């Protein structure tokens, strides 16, 4: 049988990334554009999305911290900075829900797909707890739940990989539905076909590329394995 792995943030639920980044960047005194976000942080790893912002946007300059232990110290606040406003953005209700992803899902499950929600974030489960569908939370639906229990895409699909295995043996063939083209690495990295969601990235690397679902059957499933 199926076992889907379900990356969360950019696919089941929409949050501002570029903002998070906006209002630490506005708050040491400089302006984040789009097109310096597009070209020097999205898609990076963080720390170097920040330094790249410190460094060309000119706030070490302008606060005189000139040595690498000076930087280093500003550059780990200023990351810190930033995880603190995306915490307090989701704490402020600042998302959307993905239904029509919430809708493939749903047309999984009763097919007997078994799904396992992944991220890496400390607050999908949060999330997924209080968001209803029907009379349950989108975290009831899941078969299966192991957010928050890595710091990276590749462990958190990996964990979610084993568990769906031990959980149910008789699954052989696994997909993650992902966002970024990180995650994309990621599973193919665990070995599983991978569902490259374009909203805004456009995930080249990715097996099935798609731009909203409902574009996805279970019948779409079964013909990526497919070869496969
Ligand atoms: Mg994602």
């Amino acid at each position: 049988m199926i076992g889907i792995i379900w990356d969360f943030d950019g696919v089941l639920v929409f949050t501002p990334h570029e903002k998070a980044w906006k209002i630490a960047t506005e708050m040491y005194g400089a302006t984040l554009t789009h097109d310096f976000f597009v070209k020097y942080v999205s898609g990076r790893p963080r720390y170097e999305g920040a330094a790249n912002i410190l460094s060309r946007l000119g706030i070490y300059q302008k606060l005189g911290v000139k040595t690498e232990e000076e930087k280093l110290k500003l550059l780990l606040e200023f990351a810190e900075l930033k995880n603190r406003i995306v915490n307090e953005m989701f704490e402020r209700g600042e998302y959307e829900v993905n239904w029509e992803a919430i809708k493939f899902l749903l047309e999984t499950k009763e097919k007997g797909i078994k799904n396992a929600l992944a991220s890496a974030s400390k607050n999908a489960e949060k999330l997924a707890r209080k968001i209803k569908v029907n009379n349950k939370s989108l975290l009831e639906i899941f078969d299966l739940n192991v957010s928050g229990r890595a710091e990276t895409k590749e462990d958190v699909f990996k964990l979610a990989k084993e568990e769906l295995k031990l959980n149910f043996p008789e699954i052989k063939y696994f997909f993650v539905v992902e966002d970024a083209p990180s995650g994309i690495r990621a599973g193919k990295a665990i070995g599983a076909i991978t569902l490259g969601y374009e909203r805004e990235s456009s995930l080249e690397e990715a097996d099935f590329r798609f731009s909203s679902f409902g574009e996805l059957s279970v019948d779409t499933l079964l013909s990526l394995i497919g070869g496969g």
